[PDB]
């Protein structure tokens, strides 16, 4: 019927990993650095691990699952894929671990030293990603440059499948019900009707963009998420960068179109960005890639 | 009869230069950071600015002076110069602000990112400005890491002539009565006679290169200056440091020779530290340049 899904589920001894410290914390429960030591071989892997609480909700547990399903069936240099998880009092999740966090961090607190070469990149890399996942069915539904994590700063990758859905062979659209999905990422159609395509991550794919040319600024810093669908409806978009050329502001407009199908495909965007790369400064003004009469002792000989 | 000295002492208005923020104090007064505007010229001039205290000391307004005469009697690369002093109610030595600080700091809070290249080449640029000072007939009788500076990671300078002394043609020895000069740092006809040479810096240039290639440890680190002229006669001299080839270590012993005159000249110092410099790595062994079975995610397939 469709095609079986072949994916191998390694489950690990909590034995042969050691948690080093704590990565994070919140509402998504607890993330700690480690490192997992297979007993037989004699290797050492850094990896992320992730659980919930010290508690156990029916409903919350079942999610963590879904997210290992998901995470277990992908494979790709530009997604993170799952290493396994361990049967410990609530399920743990054991991934690669991206020493540099996530990439809305990392552009945050880096702007004075990010050029546009690693910027259009980063732009190429996600498409990449998000372009498998759709080979794969796969609509992410929550892709922001919070849900992008950094192995290296020339190597990034999409993590955070908590809320991604698998579509069939005859299937366009998935519909949502229970809701509560960041509102500032998603399209329109996302907000108006529940539902969500591949070309509505298109739409996440636009803002995430926007997010890194602006160097991690929030969209639509001053409004609540009430009026999001108001202003979209209007016609208003988030602001051009000020480090974006037209024709990069250009891309991230498309993704924006009313019309889902006008909105341009993954595999495009990859082209796209990728022909920008290979002339970075034509397509993004960065001033860097208190005062300009100083000149040093040594140039300035005694008149 | 003797070369006229015919360096020019310039005096700067207080109204052309700003205060930034101090850098240092402590006996010697206080230095700060600043931006020398000349009122002519369209030109702004990052400088050190040095100043004694409130009071006014007859005998150390006196030397602050004598250290503007050396200051301003000197030119060349690897030398700081004097750019004019300003006779505020205690006057002011205007000076090129080295803003990475001195040596010794520097190779403290950089161990770990300080290669061979960078030693060797610091070595070389001391070697030519002690050499410089050499042929102006100047014996400095304070040449340590600490009054050395750096303009830039790839370009130092020294500084700090206020125990400096100025050599006649007929001339090959000064003798210091005062005393109370750094002891761990000068020769032990110094200590012995209070002689100081040219040879008399070799010495000290000799533990000069200790503290870099210990990357700024304290010479004779557990013993009291008293003792120091003891362990010298008896033969006892400073390690060798671990990064240190016999090659490197046996210029350094060269230069705490009992006899003066079989110490290596500056001139020989440059050529040798010069070819070392070449093929540094022969020369010095740096492990840079808590696991060695760690091994990344995704260079581990799952088995
Ligand atoms: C959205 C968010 O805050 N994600 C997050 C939170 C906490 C840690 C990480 C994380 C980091 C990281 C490392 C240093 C500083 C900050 C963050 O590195 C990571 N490497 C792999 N996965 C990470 N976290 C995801 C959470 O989406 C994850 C961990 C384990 C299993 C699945 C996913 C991570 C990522
Ligand atoms: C031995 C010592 O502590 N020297 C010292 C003390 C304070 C400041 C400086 C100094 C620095 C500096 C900058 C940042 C951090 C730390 C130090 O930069 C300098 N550039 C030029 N001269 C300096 N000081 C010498 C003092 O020997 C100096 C200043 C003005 C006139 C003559 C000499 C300096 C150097």
């Amino acid at each position: 019927g469709e095609a079986p899904n072949q994916a191998l589920l390694r489950i690990l001894k909590e034995t042969e990993f050691k948690k080093i410290k704590v990565l994070g914390s919140g509402a998504f429960g607890t993330v700690y650095k480690g490192l997992w030591i297979p007993e037989g071989e004699k290797v050492k892997i850094p990896v992320a691990i992730k659980e919930l609480r010290e508690a156990t909700s029916p409903k919350a547990n079942k999610e963590i699952l879904d997210e290992a399903y998901v995470m277990a069936s992908v494979d790709n240099p530009h997604v993170c894929r799952l290493l396994g998880i361990c049967l410990t009092s609530t399920v743990q999740l054991i991934t690669q671990l991206m020493p540099f966090g996530c990439l809305l961090d990392y552009v945050r607190e880096h702007k004075d030293n990010i050029g546009s070469q690693y910027l259009l990149n980063w732009c190429v890399q996600i498409a990449k990603g998000m372009n498998y996942l759709e080979d794969r069915r796969l609509v992410h539904r929550d892709l922001a440059a919070r849900n992008v994590l950094v192995k290296t700063p020339q190597h990034v990758k999409i993590t955070d499948f908590g809320l991604a859905k698998l579509l069939g062979a005859e299937e366009k659209e998935y519909h949502a019900e229970g809701g509560k999905v960041p509102i500032k990422w998603m399209a329109l159609e996302s907000i108006l009707h529940r539902i969500y395509t591949h070309q509505s991550d298109v739409w996440s794919y636009g803002v995430t963009v926007w997010e890194l040319m602006t160097f991690g600024s929030k969209p639509y810093d001053g409004i609540p998420a009430s009026e999001i669908s108001s202003i979209l409806e209007k016609g208003e978009r988030l602001p051009q960068p000020p480090i974006c050329t037209i024709d990069v502001y250009m891309i991230m407009v498309k993704c924006w179109m009313i019309d889902a199908d006008s909105r341009p495909k993954f595999r495009e965007l990859i082209i796209e960005f990728s022909k920008m790369a290979r002339d970075p400064q034509r397509y993004l003004v960065i001033q860097g890639d208190d005062m300009d009469d100083v000149v040093d002792a040594d140039e300035y000989l005694i008149p």
